[PDB]
């Protein structure tokens, strides 16, 4: 992130038989396989192991507040394949450490990145029984049923946007608490928080950034000041951020308060998905990896500088041994330790295949309900393209899912192009693309084909928390519309989403049109661009009730949730369509739906027309009749106006 003021020792080689952290040999070497990196507290020891080859000696420093001066300095012992021990023979609850190495001609100080407790600003490790943090009945949390990732509807949700609006009725504003608090009440009375949520229907909760991240993002010593961000900046993977707990200054706090949300979620029939960036740290230079095995955790073109495939200043190594270790065991840290349901993997291509692949089969031995989601952008990096955990190798992918950036276009247009018009807005030619997400991105047939093998690799999306809210490139792109005609292509978006086979998944906010004032990159833009405007969702409580609807409405119907690439090109079949309309019927009963066939429109023209039906039999309106002007019984479909229209022949 920063210029460095400062130098970064490579380490004296001869401590590593002559072999250089850059060299290709080096990676078998030091490969340590156990499962205690980190510190182990007991009430009479504490035992710590650290990773680091390249060092010629290592020190446990001891203190005793989190910002105190050392009160002691223990040397530690040359273990194996790398590694550093030590045991400390006393209580150390209560205390906070570092380590301190010696690389190179360098002394460097550095928090355990295995650390799972920190103090303020994530500065020292702090040594905690974890049990101490476990809430009320922990033991006996349940998860909801998932029977299919299909049946999973994704709320994409920032912990301090959820409850910092000054109307939102929340007590801990911006806290992970304040998603607890059920019964919380906004303008005009309406429902906020955790029960505006579980009201929609949606059955995963994704939430941005909650491991700790830098304090150059949010400064959790000064919370009493404006502050936001996304959390993109990566400082501690294993521990919560602080600034969403009600003491950053209590190593407890965080972690108690993070587990009784998920207790909580779990309660109200939610699951928790986290947002996770190991693909890059928050600054190269200053990240503990860095200071304690310098060269080898993040990846360096051939000159010895950062690769930058991130558009961050590093990328993360995933691809050597030792950091493919740490991500998985960080991952299971997390399913273990906090109960979570699924992972949304930021820049997947920036990981290797071999290590999605590995967390994605040791999720499985644990649960193969657990959700794996990511970004699969095709990206340059120094790690090799076949290794890429990118949309180019889906087929090498299995399980894993990867949202649909050609299904987004389609519908509202270039994200990077903000006057572009798409399908609901009008444009030319973009039909094709809205029937390759129809069909949850698989190989349909013809020229309908995205990268998805199976329909479980497809997340369906509108809006995230990147670009433009898709009010925001609605209004950019229809700038002779108003806005009467703009909230019906908004509509006709949210139904294309939650009608296609695949993952649906929706922006926080996109129920009430969220608005972020024309903002397209807002990661760190104030709270009044990025906070749920509660005011407004309480204008739209009409819009809100109709995206509750067309959350029932894939619920009733299985054949929109196909779970096989077999069973969509069985049943689901395109029809003829004028331009600037879709149709499709899923036929005969599919996935076991109760209707004998579904015919579905996606019509963006804003006219009348008299549409042919195929004879499947007596059709009959189930959604969308408000645009329905008759159904004749040569049975056709008269309708007018911009949205979605769901037809259905009764068993
Ligand atoms: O003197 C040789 C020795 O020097 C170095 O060790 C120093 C170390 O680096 C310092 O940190 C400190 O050690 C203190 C330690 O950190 C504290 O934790 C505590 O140690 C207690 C242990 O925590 C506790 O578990 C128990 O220890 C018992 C062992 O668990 C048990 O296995 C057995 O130990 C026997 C060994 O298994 C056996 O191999 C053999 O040990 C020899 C080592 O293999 C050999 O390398 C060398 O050790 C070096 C060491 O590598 C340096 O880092 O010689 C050892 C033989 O003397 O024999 C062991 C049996 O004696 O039994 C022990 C004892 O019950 O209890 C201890 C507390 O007793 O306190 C430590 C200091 O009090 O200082 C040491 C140097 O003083
Ligand atoms: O450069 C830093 C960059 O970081 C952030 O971008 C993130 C972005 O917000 C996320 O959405 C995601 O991006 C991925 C995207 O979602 C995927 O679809 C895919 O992108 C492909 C497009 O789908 C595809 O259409 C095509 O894109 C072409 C464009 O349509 C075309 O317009 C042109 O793009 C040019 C832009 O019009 C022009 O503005 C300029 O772009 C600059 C941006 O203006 C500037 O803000 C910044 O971008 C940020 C971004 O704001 C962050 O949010 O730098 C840009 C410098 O170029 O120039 C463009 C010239 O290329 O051409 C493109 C390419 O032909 O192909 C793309 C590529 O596959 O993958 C995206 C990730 O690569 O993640 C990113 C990264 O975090
Ligand atoms: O309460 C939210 C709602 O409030 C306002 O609507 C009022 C409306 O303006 C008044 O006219 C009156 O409504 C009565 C109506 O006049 C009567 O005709 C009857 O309605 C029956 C229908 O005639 C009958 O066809 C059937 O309706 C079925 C539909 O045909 C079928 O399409 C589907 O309906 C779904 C919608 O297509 C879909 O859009 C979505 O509806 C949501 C709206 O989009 C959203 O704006 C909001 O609606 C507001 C409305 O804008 C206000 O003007 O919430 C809606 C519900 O989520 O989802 C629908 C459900 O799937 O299915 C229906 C039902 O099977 O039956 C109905 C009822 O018997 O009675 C109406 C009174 O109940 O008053 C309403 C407010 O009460
Ligand atoms: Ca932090
Ligand atoms: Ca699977
Ligand atoms: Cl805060
Ligand atoms: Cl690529």
């Amino acid at each position: 992130q920063k210029e460095f003021h400062g130098t970064i020792d490579y380490g004296d080689v001869t401590v590593t038989g002559g072999i250089s952290v850059f060299d290709a040999k080096f990676d078998e070497l030091y490969v340590y396989d156990g499962d205690d990196l980190g510190a182990v507290y007991a009430p009479e020891e504490t035992r710590f192991r650290l990773w680091a080859p390249t060092a010629s000696e290592a020190f446990v420093v001891l203190y005793e507040t989190e910002d105190g001066m050392p009160v002691k300095e223990l040397p530690m012992k040359r273990d194996v394949q790398g590694t550093w021990t030590l045991t400390v023979a006393e209580d150390c609850g209560g205390l906070f450490y570092t380590y301190r190495v010696k690389v190179g001609e360098q002394w460097n100080e550095a928090v355990d990145p295995y650390a799972k407790a920190v103090g303020v600003n994530g500065t020292k490790t702090a040594i905690l029984d974890l049990r101490s943090t476990n809430p009320e009945g922990w033991e006996n949390d349940q998860k909801p049923p998932l029977a299919s990732p299909t049946d999973a509807v994704i709320y994409e949700l920032h912990v301090r946007d959820l409850s910092i609006h000054p109307q939102s009725g929340i007590r801990e504003k911006g806290k992970f608490l304040g998603l607890t608090e059920e019964g919380t009440r906004g303008p005009n009375g309406i429902p906020t928080g955790l029960d505006h949520i579980t009201g929609l229907g949606v059955t995963h909760v994704q939430l941005l950034p909650i491991y700790d991240y830098s304090q150059e993002s949010v400064d959790e010593s000064r919370l009493d000041e404006p502050h936001y961000n996304w959390g993109y900046d990566p400082q501690n993977y294993n521990v919560p951020e602080g600034s969403y707990s009600t003491d950053p200054h209590n190593p407890a706090a965080r972690i108690l308060e993070l587990k009784r949300l998920i207790q909580k979620l779990h309660a109200r029939g939610l699951r928790v998905i986290m947002d996770v960036v190991y693909n890059h740290v928050y600054d190269g230079y200053l990240i503990h990896f860095t200071k304690l095995v310098p060269g080898y955790y993040l990846r360096y073109k051939a000159d010895r500088t950062f690769s930058d495939g991130t558009f961050c200043g590093n990328e993360c190594a995933s691809e050597r041994p030792i950091m493919r270790k740490y991500i998985i065991e960080s991952i299971l840290h997390w399913v273990r330790e906090y109960h979570i349901d699924g992972f949304r993997f930021d820049l997947m291509g920036m990981i290797d295949i071999e290590t999605m692949n590995e967390i994605r089969r040791r999720l499985d031995e644990i649960d193969p309900t657990i959700l794996t989601i990511g970004e699969g952008w095709m990206m340059e990096t120094v790690l090799p393209k076949e290794l890429r955990a990118n949309q180019d190798n889906a087929e090498k992918l299995p399980g894993i899912g990867m949202f649909n950036d050609g299904m987004r276009d389609a519908v509202k247009g270039d994200i990077f192009i903000f006057d572009r018009k798409g399908f609901i807005s009008g444009g030319d030619g973009f039909e094709d693309g809205v029937k390759r997400g129809v069909a949850g991105g698989i190989n349909y047939g013809g020229q309908l084909r995205q990268f998805a093998v199976e329909p479980v690799q497809s997340v369906n999306y509108v809006e995230c928390h990147d670009n433009h809210t898709l009010w925001d490139k609605i209004e950019l792109s229809t700038p002779g519309a108003s806005d009467e005609e703009r909230r019906a292509m908004h509509r006709l978006a949210s139904a294309i989403v939650l009608t296609s086979q695949g993952i649906p998944f929706l922006h926080a906010g996109q129920e009430f049109m969220r608005t972020k004032g024309g903002v397209e990159n807002s990661y760190k833009s104030p709270i009044e661009v990025n906070w749920l405007d509660w005011e407004r969702c309480a204008a739209h409580q009409d819009d809100v009730s109709y995206m509750r609807s067309l959350i029932a409405l894939r619920k009733a119907h299985p054949a929109f949730r196909l779970k096989t690439a077999d069973e969509i090109r069985a049943h689901l079949r395109f029809e003829a369509a004028p331009p600037h309309t879709v149709a499709f019927t899923l036929r005969d009963h599919a996935g076991g739906d109760p209707d004998r066939h579904l015919y579905v429109l996606y019509n963006a023209n804003p006219g009348a027309l008299s549409l042919e039906l195929p004879a499947l039999g007596p059709w009959e309106v189930r959604f969308g009749g408000e645009h329905v002007l008759a159904l004749e019984a040569g049975a056709r479909l008269e309708v007018r106006g911009v949205g979605v229209v769901v037809l259905a022949v009764p068993r």
